């Protein structure tokens, strides 16, 4: 799909540092995945870090990174649902 390039530049948009800060933030919700949220939560952790994931628009992300096969969101392809959507509020 053409998410493989969303997922290098979203996190590649900032320095190394700050994905160590939606690191701890991120994980917030691995209790079961260690490195990818249920998609569910997927609006708390984008949220909680300073953003705002609108319903309908959180949900199209969600079925988008959810048909992958795995349910869940992963850290490196969840860095665009941050910058994304920071890109207003950053």
């Amino acid at each position: 799909a053409s998410m493989t390039d969303q997922q290098a530049e979203a996190r590649a948009f900032l320095s190394e540092e700050m994905i160590a800060e939606f690191k701890a933030a991120f994980d917030m919700f691995d209790a079961d995945g260690g490195g990818d949220i249920s998609t569910k939560e997927l609006g708390t952790v984008m949220r909680m870090l300073g953003q705002n994931p609108t319903k309908e628009e959180l949900d199209a992300i969600i079925e988008e990174v959810d048909e992958d096969g795995s349910g869940t969101i992963d850290f490196e392809e969840f860095l665009v649902m941050m910058v994304r959507q920071m890109k207003e509020d950053a």
